[PDB]
């Protein structure tokens, strides 16, 4: 607690503006100073479950050698709404590799359908992330319906803080071996979908890696990242949002200004 909110941030202001909550947790990973606001509340995952999806593949990975490089043929009926990049090899197939970074990197929804059949669905995820000690996260539902984002309902939910702490296991600390750490760190940084979130507040000659999440009800939105500042420790942070009404719409420039403030809050020059 000593290093925790040091310095307060105007997140209430914000989040009263964007007509909803807003929760934020930053760590600064040299010093252990944190930011922290409604980070132990749940908050719909949306699309953000595929980032720890695809490190629980890599995981699986390390005892089954030939898994990624394994090609996979789907049919139509696999293609849900947002596959952008299966819906260019349905005639072809695609490696559990590409899957990988394809729900990663374009949040591809059959991809992360595929995937999660092969981990043995939702409770398959969730006891991977059980094993590296998040004991918050849940994924409950398949794609599309795990993106309905009902206030008050758990399923399909995360807090802010465990995002983070499990997104600095999986990408800074020991919770996959190096090989794989590298390429869930090389897939996150890959990630085309977040320009307008986390990275429009880092400077453009840092690193950074992130997923996002827009379950498109609900005002509900986010996005997690590592962030590499040259010259000091990594820090990692997760942006959650939510709002009352169904139709309430979500915001990416809230998320990219909650995420400077988070910067701040850590002293970080940005
Ligand atoms: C994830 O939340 N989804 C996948 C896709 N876009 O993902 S992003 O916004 O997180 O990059 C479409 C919206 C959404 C969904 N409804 O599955």
């Amino acid at each position: 607690h000593m290093l925790t909110n040091l310095v307060a941030e105007p997140f209430a202001k914000l989040e009263q503006d964007f007509g909803g909550s807003i929760g934020v947790y930053a760590m600064d990973t040299g010093s252990g100073a944190t930011v922290s606001y409604r980070a132990e509340e749940r908050f719909p995952l949306c699309s953000s479950f595929k980032g720890f999806l695809a490190a629980a593949v890599l995981a699986r990975s390390q005892q089954q050698a030939d898994l990624l490089d394994t090609p996979i043929r789907y049919g139509k009926n696999a293609l849900v709404p947002w596959s952008p990049i299966s819906e260019k090899y349905l005639t072809t197939g695609m490696t559990v590799a590409e899957l990988s970074a394809a729900a990663v990197q374009y949040s591809d929804n059959a991809a992360a359908n595929l995937l999660l059949k092969e981990l043995g669905g939702p409770a398959g995820l969730t006891a991977f992330m059980r094993s590296i000690g998040d004991t918050t996260f849940r994924l409950d539902r398949w794609e599309l319906e795990l993106n309905s984002a009902i206030p008050g309902d758990a399923r399909d939910t995360s807090s802010p803080r465990a995002v983070t702490e499990s997104l600095q296991k999986l990408t800074l600390g020991s919770a996959l071996a190096a090989p794989q750490r590298q390429q869930f760190v090389d897939w996150l940084k890959g990630n085309t979908t977040g320009n307008h979130r986390i990275r429009a507040a880092v400077p453009a000659d840092w690193a950074v890696g992130d997923k996002t999440g827009t379950c498109g009800v609900y005002g509900t939105a986010n996005d997690y990242a590592v962030v590499w500042p040259t010259g000091r420790a990594p820090i990692v942070l997760a942006v959650y949002t939510r709002a009352p009404n169904k139709d309430d719409k979500h915001s990416e420039a809230v998320i990219a200004a909650a995420a400077r403030l988070a910067l701040e809050g850590l002293g970080v020059n940005g």
